[PDB]
Order: C-alpha cells, then structure tokens, then sequence
C-alpha cells in the first residue's frame, strides 16, 4: 500500500503528542451530503454495502470536502448477523429490521458457524483494500464493527429499541443462550476485525451503540467480557500473522458507568458520548488512554461562530494531550455540510492555539 | 424448526377459505436473477445442487425480492437418474443430457437397488434441513421430484426430445421392462420424498413435466398407476413415521387430458398449464382439490400494467377458493425481475379485492 502522508490520527491514537488535534465524524459518509444520497439512490444499503466501488466513493465523499484527519470504510454494522445468517432489510423510512428475529435458545441453530463468516464477508476486506488503495496515502482508513451485545440487541429486537426488553429478557432469563449468542458473535468478530486489517485497515473501532440500556451489572457480565475478547485476539491474531497490530477504539454509547473497566479492556482510545463531562472522563478512564470525542452532534445545528465557541471550550475541557476530536455520535442526515466544516475547521484552528 | 408464520400457501392447498390467494413461481430461483447467474457461476449445476450453502442461497434470493408465498428447494429434477447410477452433463447452452441412455432392456442392470438413492441423496436432505432453518418460518417450504414417466423420458431419450419417439418406442415395443423402469423410479422416489419431509419441506411437488407426450390410453397405463402409487406411499410412510403428511401437489404439463384422472390420484393440489382454461380445469377436477397455476410464463413479457390485467382475468376465472396462483409453467431466463414482482403484487392486490 502507499505510505501514510498524515498520521496524525493514529499518533493521537496511541498516545503520542501531536502539533494539533486530528479530527474526524462518525457518520461523515452520510445523508447529510447531497452526493451521498445520489450515490447511494441506484441501490439498496447492503447492495451499496457489497460494491467495492460504491464504497470507496462513499468514503471519499466527505474528504473532498473537508480536511478530516482520518477515513471510515463505508460499511453497516448488520453485515456480521447477516453473514451468521439471519435475514436484514433497510426498511422504506424504517431503518434496519430483521423479519425473522431471534427469540428462542433454538433459534441459534439457524446461524452459522463464526468461523466462516469472514469468508462470507469478502466483500468488505475488497472494498477496504481498494479505499486504501485510492486514497494513497492521504490519511489513515478505519475499520469497523459493531460489538457482541449491540449485535445481540439486533438480532433479538429485530431492529432498534427504545428499552431493550426483548434482549435484556434473554439476559435474565436465558444466561447461557446469551452467553452462547456473545460468544458466537466474538468469534465471528475476531476473523473478520483481522481480516479488515489484513485487507488495508489502519485502525479498528468496535461500536458498543446500546451499552446504555444496561446497567454497570448487566454490562459486567454480558457486555463487557466479550469487549475484552476482541481486543485481545484480534492483537495477537494479527501478531501471529507477522502484522502490526493496529489501534483499537472502543465506543460505548450511553455508557458512562463503564469508563473506568473501558480503560482497562486493552483499546487504545475509549470513545465517549456528549453527556460525559471531558473532565470526569479523563478522571475514570485515567492517564494512559486516548479519548475520543464528544460534540453533541446537535451542536452543529447552531451557527458555525457557536460551533466555533462550542469546539474552543471542549478542546479546553480535554487538554491537548490523548485526545481525538469527533462528534458524541454520528451526524444526523439534516445536518448541514457547511456545519461539518465548521467543526472541522474550529478542531484544528483553536488545538493549534492551545499548544502555543 | 422454527414456527411458521405465514401459512396462507398450506392453507390454500388443503383447500381453506384464506384472506387472499397465495402466489409461487416456478423457476422462481432462476437465470432470469442477476443473482443467480452470480451464484451459479462458481460450480457446474450438479455441484451447485451437492452444496447445501449454494442451494439455500439460491432458495431465498427471489423471496429477498418478492414477498412469494411458498420457497421451493433449489435442486433438479435430475438428481434422481443420477442417484440410480446414471452420468448425467448440463452441456454448455444445451441443457441436460445423459450420454449412455437407457436403451435397451439390460440396461436396466446398471441402475442401484431403488432402496439406496434416498441415501445418495443426503446432499438434498442437508439443504432442506438448512434451508428451513435460514427461512426461519417465513413461508412454508417445498421440496420436489420429477415423476416416473418423466424421469424415465430423460433416462431413454438421453435429454429433452420434440416427440419422446425412443421413450414411447419402450412403452409399445418393451411395456414390461417399461413398468420394471417405471416401477424402480417409483421405490426410489417414494423414500427420496419422504426423506425430504423428514429433512424439512412442508409441501411436495411432483413434476410430470412430460405429460403431454402421451394420450389418454398411454398416459392411463404408463404414467398414471405410478403417480398414484407415489402419493400412497409417501402418505403411508409419513404416517407410521409418527410425521404429519404435506399437501402434494401433481403438476402434468400438457396433461388437459387426465385431469379428471389427475383428481382422484391422492393429490391435494393439481397444477395447471396455460393451455387449460381455468373455468374448464375446475369442471374437470371437480370441487374438492385445489387448483394451481397457470399464467402463461410469457405473460410477464407484456407491460407491468397489461399483466396486471391478466392477472386480475385470470383470477376471476379460478374464483377465490381452491386455488393457489402460478404460472403455467416455469420463468425463462430472459424475462424481467420486475415483471416478475408485478405479477406477485397483482396476485395479492386483486384477490383480496374479489373477497371483500
Ligand atoms: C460506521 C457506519 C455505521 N453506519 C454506516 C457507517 C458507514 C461509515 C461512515 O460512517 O461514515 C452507514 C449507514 N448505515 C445506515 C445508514 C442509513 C441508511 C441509508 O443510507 O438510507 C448509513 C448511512 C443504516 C443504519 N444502520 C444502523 C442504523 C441505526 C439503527 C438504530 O437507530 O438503531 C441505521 C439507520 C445500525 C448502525 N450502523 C452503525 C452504527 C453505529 C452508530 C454509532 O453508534 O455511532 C449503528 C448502530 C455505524
Ligand atoms: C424445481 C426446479 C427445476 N429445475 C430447477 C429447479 C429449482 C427450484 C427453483 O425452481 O426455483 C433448477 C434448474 N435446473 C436447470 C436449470 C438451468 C441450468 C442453469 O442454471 O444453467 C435450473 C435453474 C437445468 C435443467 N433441468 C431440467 C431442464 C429442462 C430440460 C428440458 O427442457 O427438457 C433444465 C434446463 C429438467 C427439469 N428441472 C425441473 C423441471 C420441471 C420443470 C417444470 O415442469 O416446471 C425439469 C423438466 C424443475
């Protein structure tokens, strides 16, 4: 692959200081960009998700625009239930759904063996080979998946939930079958978190987008050792295949009560949501890790001179040193690309005021 | 297993009122599928068949597309001379052949006991097994076998033919060793059918694709007694097996003349080609069994709106009980998915209009 021009992220990332502070969005290729919503309209999502091309142009979209500090392969977190063999739609205004959830122990039976998912997942190591290829050097290209209980949320549900009651029941009353379901899922992650690597990937970020429905115990127990897993094999995966390993970050949604054991899972980088103070952050999560964050992506609603204030004061809030700017969430698909270039522009213009 | 949840297809073939009319394709996993092409592209057809991945793949790519009310196994009528020790190709662009036919009455000596091909073909039984659990009750599933006089067309002939000259040659020339044919196809296939329910299929299709080949007199004598004979069987052994039996359906291409016949033949559900009318059909078979069918394939060559059309015709014609729509024969692989999805929500729309 061509040699990383700016590195910047992936130096913040492992805790090494850096002349500003890199940038970039969660859910930066987004409906928000008009040309996103032309690409996107000659197919259905996970149609768009399997063309290796329609994806890199995805993921190229937003940094024709702006000058973000790093890439995110244009991909869906379902694609993993999906290769275990559960059937997903993108419903018409609805967003994702699984028809067919699952309910029962039984319903396991009906997946697929997670050692084979990688294979089955093919087209997402070819679209990230390409989009590395592509962009040539630019900045860094992140991998991603979403983690062992937010997939199980999926899979149960059969599509997003305000309480999480069907799976949090599953939790409660079916230990072992979710024990047995996290674990499917772990070790279908792992082969395919190394795969995204081997095929270009130059960081890993693990979507943990429905911690919040759990308490600390919940959390403890269900959530938070299959967090760990990954993080340990896919490293020594990637050690034994004579690779680099690649920086990790963990994002825990609504997941405030875990920050401490987050800090402690074997991730680089703890990603937070906008309603942890960068302060109280930086006290549980201690002096070691890169964190990552935090803007009320709603802020970007308010008048770019705002946004401006709004980046000053939280830039302030977390210090120059183990820290990548992004927003608390992703964009939402109203949001305007000029506000996206105003918090792009105020990330970089006030971490150099900062530093002298 | 999983529940079933939509019965509507089960329900109609045994003959209850439902809140509208239930549609399948044949062929509906076809050429006529980018997909499919896609998929098959990989292996040579009888090794498609062999992967149970491959056919449950090939199985749900048309149900992704169109809400159909019934799955049919992907596999071949063919499998069942192979299984009884013929070679069989699917020659580049020519179809089917069978480079030694059977020819003359030692010839017979090469085939296996009928009472091992149900083990010959575990392959099936695997994808059945798969194919229910992927399907996770969605709609019922159908497995299939060609019919005796069918498959002994193929067996002699050596492919397909205009006339079927050598096949009926051994119905008038050789009418024992003709029935000692038609007879083992008989004792391979009953246990092969029972094997697929036993692996999962809710529903059984037996395709005398060759019917029309025959008159009354030869059709009475020759392929007949064995459409019976596999039905009571089948039955008998799901019975004692403590298993419930499947609606099955008799499908006679060209078969206008043995309806009557067809009726009383221990099937629950005939199936119709165009050239009957359905009013015609009806009076034939009388009140009980339901009728399947019969939109002529190359229908869904006329606009979206004009098969609408012909559809809502057809409906009328068959009245809403007793029926289960279909085409009149398999799609071709030059006709248009889109066509194909037309012809589904027509069949919905109009027959609940003609309800209520
Ligand atoms: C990383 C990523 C995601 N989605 C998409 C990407 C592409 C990478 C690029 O982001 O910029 C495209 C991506 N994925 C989807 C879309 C919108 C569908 C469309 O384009 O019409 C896009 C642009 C569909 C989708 N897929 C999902 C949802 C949310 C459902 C819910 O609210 O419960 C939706 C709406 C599941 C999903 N997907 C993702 C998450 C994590 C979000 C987070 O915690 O920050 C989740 C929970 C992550
Ligand atoms: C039920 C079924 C069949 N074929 C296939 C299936 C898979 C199930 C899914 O249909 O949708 C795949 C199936 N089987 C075959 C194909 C095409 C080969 C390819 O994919 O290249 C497919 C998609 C090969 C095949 N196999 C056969 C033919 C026809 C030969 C002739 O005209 O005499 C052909 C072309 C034999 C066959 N096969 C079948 C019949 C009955 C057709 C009917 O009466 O409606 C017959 C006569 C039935």
């Amino acid at each position: 692959f061509p040699e990383l021009k700016n590195d910047t992220f992936l130096r913040a990332a492992w805790g090494e200081e850096t002349d500003y502070t890199p940038v970039w969005c969660m859910r930066q290729a987004g409906r928000y960009l008009p040309e996103f919503r032309e690409t996107r309209a000659a197919q259905d999502f996970f149609s768009t998700c399997r063309s290796p091309e329609a994806c890199c142009e995805l993921t190229l979209q937003p940094l024709r625009r702006f000058p973000l500090d790093a890439a995110i392969i244009f991909s869906g977190i379902l694609v993993v239930p999906q290769a275990l063999g559960m059937e997903v739609t993108m419903v018409p205004g609805k967003g994702p759904s699984f028809p067919e959830p699952l309910r029962e122990e039984q319903d396991l039976e009906r997946l697929r063996d997670p050692e084979v998912v990688a294979s089955e997942l093919g087209y997402v190591f070819q679209a990230i080979t390409l989009t590395r290829q592509r962009l040539a050097g630019r900045v860094p290209l992140i991998g991603f998946a979403g983690a062992p209980w937010t997939l199980m949320t999926y899979m149960v549900e059969g599509g997003g939930s305000s309480t999480m009651a069907q799976a949090k029941r599953w939790l409660y009353q079916r230990p072992q079958a979710s024990h047995q379901l996290l674990r499917i899922l772990t070790d279908a992650l792992v082969p395919y978190l190394v795969g995204q690597v081997v095929a270009g990937a130059q960081a890993l970020q693990l979507f943990e987008s429905h911690a919040g429905h759990l308490g600390p115990q919940l959390f403890n127990k269900f959530a938070l050792p299959y967090i760990r897993d990954v993080a340990k094999q896919v490293k020594a995966r990637l050690r034994e295949a004579g690779l680099a390993p690649v920086p990790m970050i963990i994002f825990a949604k609504d997941g405030h009560f875990a920050l401490e054991e987050l800090a402690q899972a074997g991730y680089e980088v703890v990603g937070l949501d906008w309603t942890v103070a960068p302060k109280k952050a930086r006290e549980c999560v201690g002096k070691t890790v890169t964190l990552q964050g935090n803007l009320d992506p709603c802020a970007l609603y308010a008048s770019e001179e705002e946004i401006g204030q709004l980046v000053k004061q939280m830039l302030d809030d977390f210090g120059p040193h183990r820290y990548i700017a992004n927003l608390g969430h992703g964009l939402y698909p109203d949001m305007d690309p000029e506000h996206v270039g105003a918090f792009v522009d105020a990330v970089h213009k006030h971490s150099r005021l900062l530093r002298q």
